[PDB]
């Protein structure tokens, strides 16, 4: 997706607002809107933070209603993948590790949306990594910015929320319909686990390929091409490269003391 982008967020916010106005604390736009900038693949990331929890109806409402606004990845030209991820004040402030997600939106879910499965609240590690992005760059669109609405997340719980992501990936199925942002995501967190700090996809591609024996440095410059559209993402054809590759970072990870 090419787009301007500020059409189809003024439509993501107005549901948000249909559904929450008289909860809502904040909107936050954050992710690869504000650092980096999108990428044709790149999704919409939007952070809700509300007052109270949701009713199940309101649940249900909210998840329809995003879904209309949304398009599957490769499916439009115009509109791109929204992702919103609503937290309620009394779960994420204070800060504890690991904290609740009140609700969390995204096109992976299409399918579960469709058949009436409607995913609910949840302890959410991702939360760590989430508000330290959040915190660090982001657009409130209403209400305070994020880095005085949420207390600082601790190094120490980026470090456990990066560490125990790595829990996702053990064989194949584990990234068979999302081989180029597991890749992506693996060198991001490799990036993180070093620097203690949070980088675009292609930032820590580059940097995850210095640091790599040469074995493995073409499946995530092919990852890191396909994320700024240049190259097609030929990375499930290269299935023993991918898998080499992931048991080879997760080993270099897992070095990495705190
Ligand atoms: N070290 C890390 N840095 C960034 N994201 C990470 C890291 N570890 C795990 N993640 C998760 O990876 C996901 C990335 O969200 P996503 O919207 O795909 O990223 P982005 O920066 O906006 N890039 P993109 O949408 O592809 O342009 C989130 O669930 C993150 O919390
Ligand atoms: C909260 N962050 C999101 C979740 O991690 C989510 N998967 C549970 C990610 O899924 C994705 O990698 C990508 O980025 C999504 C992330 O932005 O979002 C695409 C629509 C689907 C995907 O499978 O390709
Ligand atoms: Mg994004
Ligand atoms: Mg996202």
């Amino acid at each position: 997706v090419i787009a301007e982008v500020s059409t189809q967020l003024s439509e993501v916010v107005g549901v948000i607002e249909r559904h929450l106005e008289p909860t809502l604390l904040a909107v936050h736009l954050y992710g690869s809107a504000v650092d980096g900038g999108l990428k044709p693949h790149s999704d919409i990331d939007l952070l809700v933070t509300v007052t109270v929890r949701l009713d199940e109806t309101t649940r249900r409402a909210l998840i329809n209603d995003l879904l209309e606004t949304s398009a599957s990845p490769g499916e439009s030209e115009i509109l791109r993948a929204v992702e919103v991820t609503i937290v309620v004040h009394d779960d994420i402030i204070p800060w504890r590790y690991p904290a609740k997600r009140e609700l969390q939106f995204g096109e992976w879910q299409r399918n579960d949306i469709l058949a009436g499965i409607f995913e609910p609240a949840t302890i959410d590690i991702d939360l760590a990594i989430l508000l330290t992005k959040a915190r660090e760059h982001s657009v409130a669109l209403v209400g305070p910015a994020a880095e005085e609405l949420f207390d600082p997340v601790p190094e120490q719980d980026l470090f456990e929320a990066l560490n125990e992501t790595l829990t996702l990936w053990n064989s194949p199925p584990d990234w068979a319909g999302d081989d180029r942002n597991v890749v992506l995501t693996l060198s991001r967190i490799w990036y993180s686990a070093v620097t203690g700090k949070i980088a675009p996809k292609d930032v820590a591609a580059d940097w995850a390929m210095e640091r790599l024996p040469a074995q493995y440095q073409p499946v995530i410059l092919e990852a890191r091409q396909a994320y700024l559209g240049n190259e097609e993402d030929r990375l499930a054809s290269r299935a023993d490269q991918l898998e080499e590759f992931v048991h080879y970072v997760k080993g270099e990870i897992t070095k990495v003391v705190g």
